[PDB]
């Protein structure tokens, strides 16, 4: 049973410059805070910053 709230990065993404980070295809993303429509923000492979929520999907589904 998951600790709380989990989520899984389904496409790829790099990091813009600040306030961003990476992503990979089955890479094990943890979210946050919410933006405004489509930028989140988390803790993904170590690294923390934001992330396309369109590369991301919740463990609820």
């Amino acid at each position: 049973m998951v600790p709380g709230r989990k989520f899984i990065a389904v496409k790829a993404h790099s990091p813009q410059g600040e306030g961003e980070i990476p992503l990979h295809r089955g890479e094990a993303v943890k979210v946050l805070s919410i933006g405004e429509g489509g930028f989140w923000e988390g803790t993904v492979k170590g690294r923390t910053g934001w992330f396309p929520a369109d590369c991301v999907e919740e463990v609820q589904m």
